């Protein structure tokens, strides 16, 4: 039951579709057609930020959802998911993957990160759950405290993996865990994500490259000065 | 005071903002948000089509807007703002170039092209007007008989050009007309962007690749198989 969501899937792309406040596009009217769009592209999943978003989002497509709620508390720099109030919210409207930072830094509720995946895996037992992860080390922990996916999202996004390659870590996740990769964060072009299947990943999540024209643009743009 | 408006996006990338019934993201309001998106990505111009949608993007950017109205009348396949009627609706609400379908086919209201756009340069004589043409036949037509601009948008959509590359017709237009000639239609990756420019486009029109999210995922799919 859990395996059936995992199967739907496998060699599939996932697209996020995600506008914070600042973003052009941030309304969940917006994400619900952009889900829809990268459902009627093709794609087999949608990962989702914040729970009006995720509410739209299953109005628009019966796709799998991997759920988020970032916030930001100004004790930590984990923000993905961070703690349990944010699992809570999301387990109440109901998601098929909820996502979580599973780095080793310092949570805002200073809680250790093994604690709170016993916690909530002893609470919410049919949840599957997903690490936000950066490094090779983080993988294999979230391996062993009971993680059911894990996922190369914040692969250069802390001081200790500062410019990481996305592909580059992720033949090294591949090579030493065993439950599903999910190749995450800056496979940003159709080739990257060929590559990311060729290397192993279990699916691929493609962001901004689909869902965040702004970024699109810019790129257009410093190729034509 | 027309001139400004061509100096505005010399050189400089346009989006166009569409989307029709069919298409995932149809509604003015996404059309406005992806035209501030553009904008926020460092777009000079906006290409958009119907009234309200245009109303919207004015909302949301005060860059110049290329303005058309597709209608599909069942005696031509002429469509690009083909009658006197739509041209009126979109000189009724404001645009800062018209745009309109300058093939040699055969009009939906059996006029010829060269007496339309004498009737609409009479009549509103201060417009500036483009000539989405196919040849570059048609774009020394389109030159001759008084547009302002021409744009490559119907390349390959006419039976007498099946197959014409984007690009390779393009310098074959530069190289004949005097007038500027904007690249426009396929123009979907940053690199294509760079070479229209350095072919001598006067401006570039990307729509597809920056606002239509499906085509986009269907890219990524279809090199993950
Ligand atoms: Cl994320
Ligand atoms: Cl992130
Ligand atoms: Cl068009
Ligand atoms: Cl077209």
């Amino acid at each position: 039951f859990m395996n059936k969501i995992l199967e739907s899937i496998r060699g599939k792309l996932i697209v996020s579709c995600q506008a914070l406040e600042d973003e052009p596009l941030h309304s969940s009217f917006i994400m619900g057609r952009m889900a829809y769009a990268a459902y009627s592209g093709g794609a087999a999943g949608i990962r989702a930020n914040t729970v009006e978003d995720i509410k739209e989002i299953k109005k628009n497509v019966s796709l799998p959802i991997i759920g988020i709620i970032k916030k930001v508390y100004n004790n930590s720099d984990v923000y993905i998911t961070p703690t349990i109030k944010e699992v809570e919210d999301l387990i109440n409207e109901g998601v098929q993957i909820i996502a979580i930072d599973a780095t080793k830094r310092e949570r805002p509720d200073r809680k250790d990160l093994k604690n709170f995946i016993a916690e909530i895996k002893e609470k919410y037992p049919n949840q599957l759950f997903m690490a936000d992860i950066s490094s090779v080390d983080e993988a294999l922990y979230a391996e062993k405290i009971g993680f059911d996916i894990v996922g190369t999202t914040l692969v250069g996004y802390t001081d200790y993996t500062k410019n990481y390659k996305a592909l580059e870590e992720l033949k090294k996740v591949v090579k030493v865990v065993k439950i599903p990769v999910i190749a995450e964060g800056n496979i940003d072009t159709p080739l990257k994500a060929k590559k990311a299947l060729e290397i192993g990943a279990f699916a691929v999540v493609v962001g901004g490259a689909i869902t965040r024209p702004q970024q699109i643009t810019k790129k257009f743009v410093d190729e034509m000065k």
